[PDB]
């Protein structure tokens, strides 16, 4: 569990992110599909996209990172009481999309490398900490829904 001042670190990042949500939301999806790959494969949608050059260029994909941060931003802002927003989530990725939980371990590596290249000021050493619990909390709680569906 987080912390009143560990949540207060993460929304205060979160708020600076907010001023640009499709700018930040390509870079991470960038940064994952160039580090790893095989998580490409999984949208059929953007599976195309061989290039950096192209991926930048893709108005879908800038718009598909714009729904990712939100959904997101909408969970953190719970902090820690997210039943409501994680449930459906968890169900999609599961059952629908099939996306294991090592992947979501992957964006949350993304999403942390994004913030820091982008507010270095407002993202130091603590701040980051934080990031990785709130992240940490997130995958537990989706990993609990996926074990009892049978993922
Ligand atoms: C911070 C993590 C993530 C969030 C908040 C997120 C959020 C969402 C949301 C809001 C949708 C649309 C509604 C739904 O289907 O539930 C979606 C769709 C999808 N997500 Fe995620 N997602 C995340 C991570 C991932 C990862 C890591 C992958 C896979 C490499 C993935 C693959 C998909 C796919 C395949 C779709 C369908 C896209 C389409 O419309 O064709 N998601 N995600
Ligand atoms: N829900």
């Amino acid at each position: 569990v987080l912390s009143e001042g560990e949540w207060q670190l993460v929304l205060h990042v979160w708020a600076k992110v907010e001023a640009d949500v499709a700018g930040h939301g390509q870079d991470i999806l960038i940064r994952l599909f160039k580090s790893h790959p095989e998580t490409l494969e999984k949208f059929d949608r953007f599976k195309h996209l061989k290039t950096e050059a192209e991926m930048k260029a893709s108005e879908d994909l800038k718009k598909h990172g714009v729904t990712v941060l939100t959904a997101l931003g909408a969970i953190l802002k719970k902090k820690g009481h997210h039943e409501a927003e994680l449930k459906p989530l968890a169900q999609s990725h599961a059952t629908k999309h099939k996306i294991p939980i090592k992947y979501l371990e992957f964006i949350s590596e993304a999403i942390i490398h994004v913030l820091h290249s982008r507010h270095p000021g407002d993202f130091g050493a603590d701040a980051q900490g934080a990031m990785n619990k709130a992240l940490e909390l997130f995958r537990k709680d989706i990993a609990a829904k996926y074990k009892e569906l049978g993922y």
